[PDB]
């Protein structure tokens, strides 16, 4: 029945909304009632909600121009936004008035929200982080700017055909985007290739090709405080001139068709999660965000109340007190040599003076320690495409290694290990060394990840500069991740403690005084039950299904990777299958195991792991002896809007990374706040979460970081595990015999040789502890009342994992900025 | 001071307009007064004017769906619209209220109209015709549809650098288009390549690639009668599937970058005027309009009150009484085999029965007799790209030549001359033969052009089917071409005869009773003078100039071609130059000779002719002895909105085509209605115009069609002319000596060898008569009063050259449709 505090259904504003809705169907959409579709209705609603945003967005921006804050620019190559409609109504408190208004126009608003396409401009974690951050910078009142690429194809749509992933182009822009404001008026040029001449006073980047960067702005509304900040996303556009001009007389028409070569820089998002691919088109995407963003930054500093102020030079020795740029991973590292290039080559500051300014402005977030994720660009590729930025990266290495030398006299290996230039047969630039060297702050995303950085990959850097290294554990936004996807839970919590918790999540602690309160136990388990019934039917309707809603909904949803160990969960699922087929009239707690997530194309192992899951589902789900008891499902095309549907309905969250690989995790937190219990290793933010709810209100198993290290020193031999555990040996035999692949028996023999001979993530070493820890999960699900009271101990202790906490600490400890909860005055106009 | 009847500046609607204008700056544009530019103001105005259009457009279309007219589809690959803002206000009578409203918002509306980009979706004549037709079908109340390609780059922008044309891409869509309504909702597929299998009952076009055709609609408002018709322009979009799907596993990312190959079909307009280029991309553009349009046509027949009606089959033996398709030139000829393909292959009608339906639906306009303009497609290219349409074109040739054979027994040369298949070493299909064979009507665009067709190129066709051949002389729209570009002239005429003439131009005859009326002579010469002063300053401001406004403004503006004979006008200009330098203190009527127009890139001669003109301007305009007396100017980037500025200010119209080459002409008519006097040959519609004003109120010279034919029989020898005329011989010597090219003396030696040795258009044969006829022009300009009274005899007799006359005859004699002047009721809605 919903009607939670989705705000007020004010009679006035409901008459105002129905009116404006009907106006956009007519004037904007040019459609009449006896020819408009649901999609037409979705669009009229989008444009009406978007109209209540703009006086606040115009006022917020006018406001920062006269009040001149220090501004925070968050540079990221991914912004994984998902849908905007419900969120904007949550934030603007329009949700009950517009469901009334559409109720009375006769429509079902929840039906129309499903017509919205996700903005899938990110891959997984790093980009959802960027998107959660944005909401929390807007809610904390900060003059903050998200800058990225407007990709026309975001992350691909995954189709499973014959158990295999088939990729499809994510054509999210086809029907339009009501939430962007193209600003061609504000287009800027980006230069590529060319050459350098060092003439008279200095270096000059000459005979470059030009690509134009065209801005498109989306409003980011804070939670109910009248602040609407901007995300500025750049599109690539060919110049009107050389494309034809100069002697490129190989066809006028061919010359016009070749504009595309240059518009290809923002055509598509590279589909890889935690993996570097040294592709020239990725380096152009990286350089293109940085060049157009830095011109926008320098232009707002110059012409923001310094526009007035002369008397000596444009003094950039105020630039760090007016500017902060956060580098989200090393994909924007070119911001360092680019700020040096404009400062030294264009503004003709002195190197030392421009460097000090660059360091005090810049800061870097590391997102993984895994080697193959790290960005090490071929220097042949850097000086063709950016010959001046390679000069500048050489000068910087030289001055930095002279700082190392002077502080660690004679330690010639330190010099070679700290170098930004990796001498090897294919000399490369290590971009994370660049970022550490040119940022005043470097941070990890969970305390364990941040300690691993200090003790192993950046230890040379940490003893040279202890002061750069920090931690800022990730967060999730309680607006999307609690009140937007779980209005039932938010209602029952608000009903007991109020609504002040959505901008102050630590308040969830007050729920601890209701673990022993019976009305609350019935309510917490009833929302969980409605959400499970609502997801059961989602799959029978939108994908034909019959899952059983009374089973434990066991879900692992995240990008498909070997470190994430979807395969361990796979090994758990066929044990349980085989225990059942051996003692079939033995009771067992029923479960639906749902596993979903995207594989990069060409990550062959990840593509085999999808095929293994669906192959376990083909057998398990069609065995008459198993019945209700076990159902294996692959959840196709996992994305942000599916995550808002499957994380509310889950009972068990599966976060089983090998310890020391998952830097933080954030699905982690989405499940803890929404009432699931976590099975997991002492990895990433899991460690912090078990610390917040009590180890005992969590299900930890497996090796700790020391134990993987103790096992690598020995040498990991999986033949030992196979040999010592019959249950495991049997799974391996089934796999290699063709039990799961009848017609093609040797299909999964790649995963078996991987597990048996070169498994980097030690699946078999965590298997016994995982099957045992999984017995304890089922034992407690059997006790409903007690499963629900540790769920309440998890929800009530989730406050630390709100992004408002993360961002209030980035603000204070790195940007040097202060958070506000205050409402911007922002009404608007009126005259007659 | 303007304020003509540009309608009423109603206080109410002026308050309504200022209000809505301010609304779009805020809600649509997201801009505030202290940050909006002129372009922002232009856009808010465009969106407010466009809002008064939509209830009429939605009502007009609802109206044709219940009233079910026969619909007229005008298939054209060019629609040369120009700007839409002023036109829509002219047609909707909003022009005085919006100039008041913007006056009071403080803006200058005439300033904001100049921010509008032309829709330059056409090359010259054929496409402006299509655009004039559209306005007149909407003004005559016809259920008519313009269908074309939405090109992203229309015809190039011409820059002259060093006297040479330099092409630039026409990026008209950059800042947006407020007048289109994308309708992705209504996307349809177009198939290419594949193969045919003839299975069981019939042929099947199998294994085709698919390109999606995406519709974009623009409103076409009739003059003040509440009718708003649609122009539907198709965009090419890649499928989401094979682009990646199938084994096109040569990169996921490369697969996404290759979507462009298919979106290239509507990237750019081929820049050639009256010239065929057998390029595969042109044939895909041609097939793409036809396939998506014909699906739209069949779908509105089926599902328009026949949607209700069953009881036997969908009977297409009602299709010609419900449908008319006009083929604008042979660029849509594929409509014939495509209607046969759907009817025979898809609806499984019998061939004879589907053919009769195709002929009675189809009709064809020929636009030129010049050979190199004619479209003769390589059959290797037709059966790769469209293997079924080549089967169908073979069957049709076979049945047609069996009709010829039966009626002209034994005439084996007729058979080979009438064939749609030109056997030659590169077998080709003659598309005009196809069009004659599959249309029930074929028409020329001027009576002489239409007689030339019957007597020479299609004479075999005419004696086989006399009944197909017709004439429909072209027209120009008096809305754009009189009241929109010349409000001064329209005011003074309306002031004496009223305003009913703008939808009934023949009324201009009433002005004949004011040739001997003095108030009218002062008024007709004063508007001409204001318009000349307003164009003088246009070039000094927008291009730095100082032309003299008291000189005779002598202008030839049209596409650069050898048949058009810009070179004869060039030969006139240096005679006059040399007469002056020989008798310098002899008075001569001063003139500014303006020549402008676009050359196709790679039409080398046309590109030399531009260079010759600017080279005559470099010498002539910098001779101290010449002074005020002669100024040669190249009018750069001639397009529709420049034509609205230079045709009002002209005194002399130059239409000097070699007789029998210009099929009709329409610049012709624009100048006659706007008060210029025509110098011209007895070519195209010039013949009809001299017939309407009296031969004597015109300046005819040169060979008539018989004389060119009499000279070709002899053989044309230009050495005879050179030999017999000293003035000519001298021009040739100057040209070949380097008089006009000091630093590179042999630069124009290509044009001299062309003139002297292989001039197809007989420049020198019309030279004596042209210099002599030009003496008579200057003699009358010396007599102001008498130049103005023959101008009044030209304006007063222009009525026949309105497109409402052309279209009322296409309607009656070919579409079988009746014209209405009645106002559609069309107000709109209201409720509380
Ligand atoms: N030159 C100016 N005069 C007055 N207001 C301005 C000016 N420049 C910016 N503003 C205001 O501040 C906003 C900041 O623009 P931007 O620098 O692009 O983020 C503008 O949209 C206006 O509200
Ligand atoms: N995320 C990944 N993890 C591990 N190996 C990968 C991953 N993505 C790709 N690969 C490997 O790296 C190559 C380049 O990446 P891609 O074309 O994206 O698969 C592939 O051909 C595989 O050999
Ligand atoms: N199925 C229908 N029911 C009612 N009105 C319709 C229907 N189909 C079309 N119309 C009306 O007629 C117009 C014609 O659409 P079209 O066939 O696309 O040119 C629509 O925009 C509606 O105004
Ligand atoms: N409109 C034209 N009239 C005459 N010759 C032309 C024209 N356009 C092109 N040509 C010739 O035809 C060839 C193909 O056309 P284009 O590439 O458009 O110039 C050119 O290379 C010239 O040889
Ligand atoms: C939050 C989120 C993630 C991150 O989940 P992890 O378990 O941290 O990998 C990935 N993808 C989607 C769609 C998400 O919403
Ligand atoms: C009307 C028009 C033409 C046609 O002029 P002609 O003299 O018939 O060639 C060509 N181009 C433009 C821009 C026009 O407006």
């Amino acid at each position: 029945k919903q009607i939670s505090v989705r705000g007020l259904a004010g009679v006035e504003n409901v008459t105002e909304l129905k009116k404006n809705f009907n106006r956009h169907l007519h004037f904007t959409l040019v459609k009449d009632r006896n020819v408009a579709t649901p999609r037409d209705y979705y669009f009229a609603l989008a444009h009406t909600v978007r109209d209540h945003l703009v006086g606040r967005w115009i006022r917020t921006q006018q406001h920062y121009y006269e009040k001149d804050p220090k501004r925070i620019y968050y540079l990221s190559l991914e912004f994984y936004m998902g849908r905007t409609l419900q969120n904007t109504m949550v934030n603007l408190a329009l949700e009950n008035a517009c469901d009334e208004a559409t109720y009375q126009l006769g429509l079902d608003m929840e039906e129309l929200e499903e017509i919205e396409e996700d903005a899938g401009l990110g891959n997984g974690g790093l980009g959802r982080l960027a998107a959660c951050f944005l909401d929390s910078m807007a809610t904390l009142g900060l003059a903050a700017y998200g800058y990225g690429i407007r990709y026309e194809f975001g992350i691909f749509n995954q189709k499973i055909c014959g158990g295999w992933q088939m990729e499809e182009a994510d054509d999210w822009l086809r029907y339009g985007n009501p939430w962007e404001k193209a600003r061609p008026e504000f287009t800027l040029p980006v230069h590529f290739y060319g050459r350098v001449e060092h003439t008279s006073q200095g270096a000059k980047w000459v005979d470059t090709q030009v690509v134009l960067a065209m801005p498109y702005d989306t409003p980011v509304p804070g939670y109910r405080n009248n602040v609407v900040n901007t995300m500025r996303l750049w599109s690539a556009k060919a110049p009107n001139d050389f494309n034809l001009k100069d002697f490129n007389v190989g066809g006028y028409i061919q010359a016009v068709l070749d504009r595309n070569l240059a518009e290809n820089i923002s055509r598509v998002l590279y589909p890889n999660d935690n993996f570097f691919e040294g592709k020239e088109l990725r380096l152009k995407q990286e350089y293109f965000v940085v060049a157009a963003t830095l011109q926008d930054i320098i232009r707002r500093f110059k012409s923001s109340k310094f526009g007035c102020r002369d008397p000596v030079r444009t003094n950039f020795d105020a630039f760090p007190d007016k500017v902060a740029i956060q580098l989200n991973d090393t994909h924007p590292s070119l911001a360092i040599p680019e700020l040096m290039r404009v400062l030294v080559d264009l503004e003709r500051l002195d190197w030392d003076k421009a460097w000090e300014v660059t360091v005090k402005t810049c800061a870097y977030t590391n997102h993984t320690v895994i080697p193959e994720a790290l960005e090490r660009w071929p220097v042949h590729l850097l000086e063709t495409l950016l010959p001046r930025h390679l000069q500048i990266i050489y000068e910087i290495n030289q001055r930095f290694l002279n700082r190392v030398a002077a502080a660690f006299p004679g330690d010639v290996d330190r010099l070679r290990r700290m170098s930004l230039v990796e001498e090897g047969a294919v000399k490369r630039i290590n971009m994370a060394h660049l970022c550490i060297a040119g940022s005043h702050a470097v941070n990890g995303v969970a305390r364990i990840h941040s300690e691993i950085l200090k003790k192993t990959i950046f230890k040379d850097f940490y003893e040279l500069e202890p002061h750069k290294f920090q931690n800022k554990t990730n967060g999730i936004t309680p607006r999307r991740w609690l009140v937007l996807c779980n209005p039932g839970l938010a209602e029952i919590i608000a009903e007991r403690i109020g609504e002040e918790y959505i901008s102050d999540l630590d308040q969830l602690r007050k729920l601890l005084s209701y673990v022993d309160d019976e009305a609350f136990i019935r309510d917490v388990a009833k929302v969980k039950q409605e959400n499970k019934l609502k997801f059961a039917a989602y799959l029978e309707r939108e994908y034909k299904v019959h899952i059983n809603p009374n089973s434990l909904f066991d879900v692992q949803v995240k990008r498909i990777h070997e470190y994430k160990r979807q395969l361990l969960n796979c090994l758990h699922v066929i044990t349980l299958y085989n225990r059942i087929k051996k003692e079939p009239n033995k009771f067992v707690v029923p479960r639906t195991v749902m596993i979903g997530g995207k594989a990069a194309p060409g990550y062959h192992m990840a593509k085999m792991i999808i095929k293994l899951i669906t192959a376990i589902g083909d057998v398990v789900n069609h065995d008459p002896v198993v019945g209700d008891r076990l159902r294996v499902i692959f959840l196709e095309n996992y994305r942000v809007s599916l995550a808002e549907k499957v994380i509310p309905a889950a009972d068990l969250s599966e976060q089983i990374s090998t310890a020391g690989t998952e830097a933080s995790g954030t699905g982690n937190m989405k499940f803890m706040l929404n009432g699931a219990l976590t099975i997991g290793t002492m990895d990433g933010a899991n460690v912090e979460m078990a610390e917040e709810a009590g180890e005992e209100n969590f299900f930890i198993f497996g090796m700790r970081v020391e134990d993987v290290d103790r096992l690598d020193q020995r040498g990991y031999n999986a033949q030992e595990y196979y040999d010592r555990i019959p249950e495991l040996r049997q799974i391996i035999e089934q796999l290699s015999s063709g039990f799961f692949s009848p017609k093609q028996p040797d299909l999964f023999k790649d995963i078996v040789n991987m597990l048996m001979h070169h498994d980097r993530f030690k699946v078999f070493a965590d298997y016994e502890e995982y099957v045992k820890c999984q017995e304890r999960v089922s034992a407690l699900y059997k006790n409903p009342r007690e499963w629900t009271r540790m769920v309440i101990r998890n929800i009530a202790t989730s406050g630390k994992f709100s992004s408002d906490r993360t961002i209030a600490q980035y603000a204070r400890e790195i940007w040097g900025v202060e958070p506000s909860r205050q409402r911007l005055p922002a009404p608007d106009e009126k005259i007659p």
